[PDB]
């Protein structure tokens, strides 16, 4: 049971050496093949370390007249591209070495995704549970209070987000904060942070993008033959046996798109326990349980599953909750082709070995559960071009797009309309859909996929470049860092 | 052998008589004829100078321990229209004079092209080839150290960029040094400069931009007829003989491009010899050779011609490199019906002269080379908007482009798809590729042809209405004079 | 052997407990003592921790051509009073927790003398001999670089200083960093650091201060009778045994000023080893062979003595370099009434216990190597009024320090000059000196024994208020304590 920073700095070592193989030989410089190799090597010494990490203590009052002090950890990866991005995370297991991984991590996760922001994350040793929203509401319009006087919170420093344990509220706190603090006249400072509310700036589309960039990111393989032949597998979704742990968020708003293509969800893994239909759930009557019950359990149209999902027999296994769920004990007894990771660390570097081993593929929480970073980037921007996308232009476009259609019923009419017979063009019921829907939610969904989709591809040249095969996890490790090393390389390294 | 200075000035002043006639008519101001005709005058008084000149000393440190104090030089033309643009170049034919004039070029230049910089140049005593890379990394974020310091380098102040004798590398050096001297939070340091490689903000096009600014620019009159009937010549490239001087950079990007859409050049000078092939050359083999021999000479298809290119009996002929190549005693010489101009006064204004005499038609250095401008422009919205162009449409673009196709479809097999008879509307070969190779490169392609479209036209109104026929250079300096002189009066000319 | 940061915590834990019995007492809130009672506490739970503490990292490049990454930490202790200050120590025993301490340390130094300053302390992971002066250039104005980005580095937020391992070249390089980074025209940016050269706006006597600021230390004490009395000494430095360990700096300055005032120092200890010489030694002579010799060892009216200094018999004892140099195995061992402690931690927790059973007066680290912190203050001055000091005022008080005497010399000879006898008053020859010898040298040497003796004044008071007696280590962490608390109470202690 490594610590999940041990985890991740061993991944980036194994990606360093991959790399440098050829790096070293890509590399343009006048200079000796030994001189410049030891340009490569130590910036892979450069990148890795985190340049910033600030430790914080917080006089603050409880409600009950006491005052108590609060530790509080902000961690900025690499200034190698600013702004820098990272969530907050109340909890009680914080630590500095907790952070620097997650930080160094989105920075990765954020690259495979083409995303300027740079990696970072805060957290704090505190449980929510046993303080109010006011004491909450004092805590962190604090916290961010300092951080300010600090050039750790700006649009164009960096840019905090939620994460478990948080939610717009939080976020809602800490801009105004900023705007009573700093901002003062600045524009930007709708910007300060992201995953607000819909009314400030918000998106319509945040809760369930997670789950959605999770969706995309597998469909760009399993529509993709190079690797179902491997797995033996069909394209499509349209015949499959998908399950899913860790139902509520990311689980969930997954298990309904994917619903949504000719998916057929078996089960769901729950953290009190399991169910398992082999005829298909409705994600929708489970989402009525959840409130209606907090529970999965007692869904009529499915048993009691005994054991762990990950046993069952299967296409896919979402482990989208547990953290560290696989291990060489379940590894060999997986019943799967594919694994997603939403989660981080769902997995077992062991276990990957295994896979490999059992030619199971399987997919980096890198690229998947970045969906909820590439979202907030744009989020970012909509506070930035200060407008809801499109606005500009959805008639003008929706103009043209129906100006086009009368020529061509004018083209038509006017060759072989020659009796007078009219071709009535019109749009469909989805195009007119989308018309009468037009909103950013179409928007993001496509400046999602198309993100997600461009990502991929490179990973699978990334793949076939290094003869990697399956063991994807290190691949996108791999093509991040290229990307990276890139940056860095081409900024004039440091001016010292 | 005039100053390209003296040069210069000598232009505009010849404009400002050509548009007072008007200008003065055209004003809408309630006063004296003689009263306002004394506000234009003088006005054009103002714009012409150069406001900030700004004069350097660097106490640099060589590589083998020795000082030695370096000059470098900074002008912003205006101030009427911030920010303001320049390139830099390490030289030691600098001065002061050779300045003011690009800057006060440049301005002219953008205005042609409706773009809203305001021109400036800088440059340095030196010759870098007698020095290292080092030292001029130690020169450069030196240089922009001081003018940070004193308001000549920012995103909305004034954009340095690159030129001859510079690179992406110079530049990449200079935005690092500005982001650890004044941004240090500023999101929009990120555009502190222009010419960028991709990793940071760059641009997919921008080595080849200059060259196709020319050929669109060349486009938008070779299928005007107005002057093809003058000229005696025919509409389109599918018939006519092409050549080029200045081969390398702009004279290559776009011989190529030339050479796609029914070009056949013959030509090449270079510094060391010409070439000639009546048949037509590959520009694709002389980008081989410039490769494997650093030189044309050499060319297997192609006989080294005695010679100077501009002697060849051809219909167009770009003077790409040289400067002040065209003189009295080759004016009449030359055989060509018009002239390119890439690079800047290759052309005396003598020469100008004979060749209205000889009916010979020719082009402007500043609507030509302007793409070279133009596109940066692009590069610093890149680094505004933060994002690479489209990334949130194409996908959308996408699916709506052939949504539409599937409504035609149903539309046409609901009326005369009677027995069923089913219509694949499919993309085209091409369509398709624009899909797939959905990238800025083809935004960028479009933003700068459409530019240089709109400019040439307003350029043809702008002869007729002052009857210059094909003394365009005139015609230009006369319609950028109008849009500054209109901008500087609709600014409350002053507040003194 | 603790951490001499357990040390610390140990010391202020203690003080809290003696400070509460009555501050509880003296609060002048409408509360209930219990509720009160909770407000002291907790208020003691929080000035105790460090604020902020920032880790870094450094991507530096040797001058081998190879790169290697450096970490640098910075500790800011405490916000109740801005501007922080604090030293660099460039050394490989580096820790975050090595520095808390002294920066929660300074701060209470700084307290004791009535010193506005916050504490705050900086180090790194390195060994500079094995590192050249261009390197060490290389890596401080990058260090001063990041900090700045980060508000750690400013003339009114935090303002580095020298220590060991440190000097004028280190300073003098950060400030040049700042101008060049962030004042740009920031008037005070001649203030952002202190310790500087004379040239640049340092100080006419920075080197000695702090073996001064030790001397006028002691001398408030042996002056006093009250605890001469305690000891069974006598007033005075006429009639003393004085030796010191730590030659070299603070050892020295010390030895040698205090030789001017009828002292009769005996030996020296060296980290090589000892001397002694009953009769008295020059520190003059020993000032030539720590040039001459670089060494002690070999002074011709001195036996190298056998032993530690710590056992001579005598009356003073300064430990002014050695840390830890006094164990309970010593501290028996120890001949001497009273102890200095230059140093920092030079004395064990349980040799103070010993001495105050064998009724030996001891002095506080804090109180005497201040004089090294105050001078500091003026010098942060210095660069703030932008004037030498009393430039404006010397000769004017000069010339009233003269009319007077004339006025003298009048009345008088007005008086009984019946005859018309004159009385030519005049100067003394010191009071002369002082005259021609006007200089900040005189004024630094009184604004900073002033502060030295009202400080020490403060001590006794405070002893007395709580009975300590001898154990002035205590009452010293005590009345800082009672100001910091004081400030940091009436600060509205939190707005959250
Ligand atoms: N679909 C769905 N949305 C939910 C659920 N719970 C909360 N939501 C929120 O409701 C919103 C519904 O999104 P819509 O914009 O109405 O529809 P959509 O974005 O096209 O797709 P869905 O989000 O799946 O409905 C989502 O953005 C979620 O934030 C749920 O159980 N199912
Ligand atoms: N075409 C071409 N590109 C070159 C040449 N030399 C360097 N390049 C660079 O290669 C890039 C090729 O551009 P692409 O994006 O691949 O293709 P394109 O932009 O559609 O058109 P081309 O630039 O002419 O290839 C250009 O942007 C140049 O910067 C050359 O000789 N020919
Ligand atoms: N006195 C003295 N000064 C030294 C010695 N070594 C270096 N110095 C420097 O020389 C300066 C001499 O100070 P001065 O201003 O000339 O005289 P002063 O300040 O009245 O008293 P001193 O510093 O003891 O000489 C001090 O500030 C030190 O920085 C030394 O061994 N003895």
């Amino acid at each position: 049971d490594p610590n999940f920073f041990k985890m991740v700095e061993g991944f980036f070592d194994r990606g360093a050496s991959i790399v440098e193989d050829k790096l070293v030989e890509d590399l343009k410089t006048r200079e000796t093949e030994e001189q410049k190799r030891n340009r490569v090597r130590s910036i892979l010494r450069i990148i890795k370390p985190c340049n910033h990490v600030l430790s914080l203590s917080f006089p603050i009052r409880r409600d009950d007249g006491s005052w108590e002090v609060i530790e509080g950890y902000r961690a900025q990866h690499s200034q190698h591209r600013t702004p820098c991005k990272g969530g907050i995370r109340y909890s009680t297991d914080v630590s500095v070495d907790e952070v620097k991984a997650l930080a160094s991590l989105m920075t990765y996760k954020c690259a495979v995704v083409d995303v300027p922001f740079g990696g970072a994350k805060a957290g704090v040793k505190i449980n929510p549970k046993n303080y109010t929203d006011n004491e909450l509401e004092k805590i962190t319009r604090r916290f961010t209070m300092e951080l300010a006087k600090k050039g750790f919170i700006g649009p164009g420093v960096d840019v905090p987000a939620p994460d478990m344990s948080t939610g717009e509220r939080e976020m809602s706190w800490i801009a105004d904060t900023y705007a009573s603090t700093i901002g003062h006249y600045d524009i930007n400072a709708h910007a300060c942070v992201t995953g607000k509310p819909i009314s400030q700036g918000g998106i319509h589309g945040r809760i369930s993008a997670t789950g959605r960039g999770v969706f995309h990111g597998i469909e760009n393989f399993i529509n993709e033959a190079s690797y179902m032949s491997i797995l033996g597998m069909t394209p499509g979704f349209g015949d499959k046996t998908f399950v899913v742990q860790g139902f509520g968020n990311v689980g969930l708003h997954s298990m309904r798109y994917l619903h949504r293509f000719g998916a057929k969800c078996i089960t769901v893994g729950e953290s009190d326990g399991s169910i398992w239909n082999p005829d298909g759930i409705d994600p929708k009557e489970l989402e009525d349980f959840k409130l209606q019950h907090g529970t999965i359990l007692g869904f009529p149209k499915a048993k009691i599953y005994e054991g762990s999902i990950l046993e069952v027999d299967c296409d896919i296994l979402i482990p989208a909750a547990s953290e560290k769920q696989l291990t060489k004990s379940n590894a060999p007894r997986v019943k799967a082709k594919i694994i997603a990771e939403g989660a981080n660390g769902p997995t077992t570097p062991e276990a990957d070995k295994i896979f490999l081993e059992r030619n199971i593929m399987v997919i980096p929480d890198l690229y998947l559960n970045a969906g909820g970073v590439t979202v907030s980037y744009f989020e970012w921007l909509n506070n930035l071009n200060h407008v809801s996308y499109g606005r500009l232009t959805f008639k003008y476009e929706r103009d043209s797009n129906y100006h086009l259609l009368m020529s061509v019923q004018e083209s038509l009419e006017r060759k072989f309309g020659k009796h007078g017979g009219t071709i009535p063009i019109v749009p469909t019921a989805e195009f007119q859909d989308r018309i009468s829907g037009a909103s950013e939610k179409d928007i993001v969904h496509s400046g999602l996929a198309y993100t997600m989709e461009r990502s991929a591809r490179q990973i699978m040249r990334t793949a076939m470049k290094y003869n990697l095969g399956l063991d994807l996890r290190t691949a996108a490790y791999v093509n991040a860092i290229e990307k990276v090393f890139r940056v860095y390389n081409e900024a004039g390294v440091t001016f010292t």
